[PDB]
């Protein structure tokens, strides 16, 4: 699972002038720079000014202001879980170590006592590291759910529903809560009634994995949607929680578990297990990244900022999604380019083939995944002709199948 990361280390050994990296979901400015949002660098100065923080160790579960920040931003201010006290949060190193403190609490406490034999089900396709974090939890029977038609480029709404119609009671279901990764293709609401519908009938957990809150829709609240309706339907559940993307802090870690449970009681004992799991993990959780999050999400002045600071990557995306769909075809690029539009959040599965991804990274220099798929937030004004014109050459050039066309 760590295809992403070689790719970037290949793309920065490169010498050629040309490249381009659409691999790693990472955003850049239009000039192609990493962008330090605003107000990051405002909470930042403050943390550097503040004498009165010190470094001795968290609570193993973490920083209390944060967690229940992280929490409230999924749920909602007024989400009823909220109120009645039924809601736990676990400081983890980011959406990856919260996956990974979720599976070997699941791995050890659900469905029985150390039950590795629970089917675990994860989008087909999705994201790289999904079946291996499970798999290192000890889960042994990992499973795929229907999700991406090729020919239609959308959802296979009813390959997903027989898929967990056919599930045994209690499976793991791993859900990507918005901004779904590679695809780009999310349930609208009135699909995700029916998941939920097929999930409560046959006891199914969701583990709901948001990585990209705010990238979906540009709106945080709204790429919400689907973790509150679950909480509105009764479900107990987990939630996965990344603000490497939305608030930028890739590299200080900064995630958060969120634990939603039938009463308070639920949750202390959820608790206390995971504070066990994390202790032999490691440890208590780092500080600086968190700080961060809660001083901004605390504060409603830096939260209405930072909103601001989210919605300006997500409409640079749009913009480079309309852009490259318009170069592709005035190209005259054969096949249709509306799925690069149709699609939302960081990536574009792009339909190219296995020998067009190998032509652009070696011929072309423009780094992106054997899936086809890329980083729209990679794309920039000064590249765009580039990768649109090569994109071309490799459609054209590079058939499906060597004979018979
Ligand atoms: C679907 C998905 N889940 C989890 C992660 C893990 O993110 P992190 O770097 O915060 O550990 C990613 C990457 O942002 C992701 O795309």
């Amino acid at each position: 699972p760590v295809l992403v990361f070689k790719l970037t280390a290949d793309f920065r050994e490169d010498p050629d002038p040309r490249k381009v990296n659409l691999g790693v979901g990472a955003y850049r400015t239009d000039d192609c720079h990493p962008w330090v949002l605003p107000v990051v660098k405002k909470v930042e100065q403050k943390i550097a000014n503040d004498n009165s923080l010190n470094h001795e160790y968290l609570p193993i579960l973490g920083l209390a202001e944060f967690r229940s920040c992280a929490s409230r931003l999924a749920l909602g201010d007024d989400s009823p879980a909220l109120k009645e006290k039924r809601v736990g949060g676990v400081q983890s190193l980011g959406g990856t170590g919260a996956l990974r403190i979720g599976a070997d609490f699941l791995a050890r406490w659900y469905n029985g006592t150390n039950n590795k034999n629970t089917p675990v089900y994860v989008s087909s396709p999705t994201w790289e590291n999904h079946n291996a974090v499970f798999s290192a939890a000890g889960f042994k029977d990992i499973r795929s759910y229907r999700y991406w038609d090729a020919e239609k480029r959308g959802l296979d709404l009813q390959g997903f529903l027989n898929d967990l119609e056919n599930a045994p009671e209690f499976s793991i279901v791993v859900l990507h809560a918005c901004a779904h990764n590679p695809t780009g293709i999310d349930p609208t609401p009135e699909q995700w009634k029916q998941i939920a519908s097929v999930m409560k009938h046959r006891f199914l957990f969701p583990f709901f994995d948001s990585a990209y809150q705010g990238f979906a829709s540009g709106n945080l609240e709204r790429d919400a949607w689907a973790i509150r309706y679950f909480v509105s339907e009764g479900f107990e559940f987990f939630c996965a929680q990344s603000f490497s993307k939305n608030f930028g802090l890739y590299n200080e870690r900064v995630g958060n578990l969120t634990v939603v449970g039938k009463e308070p009681e639920s949750i202390l004992q959820v608790l206390s297990q995971m504070e066990k799991i994390v202790r032999i993990t490691w440890s208590n959780p780092p500080a600086q990244g968190a700080r961060i999050v809660a001083s901004t999400l605390s504060n409603p002045e830096l939260f209405e900022e930072w909103t601001g600071n989210v919605k300006t990557m997500a409409d640079r995306i749009l913009t480079m999604r309309s852009e490259l769909r318009a170069r592709l075809e005035a190209l005259k690029t054969p096949g249709t380019w509306n799925h690069i539009t149709d699609q939302i959040g960081m990536f574009s599965f792009t339909g190219l083939n296995p020998k067009q991804v190998e032509y652009l990274v070696n011929e072309k220099h423009i780094y992106l995944l054997p899936s086809g798929r890329i980083n729209v937030s990679g794309l920039t004004t000064k590249n765009l002709d580039y990768v649109a014109t090569s994109i071309h050459e490799a459609v054209t050039k590079i058939a499906e199948n060597l004979y018979f066309q």
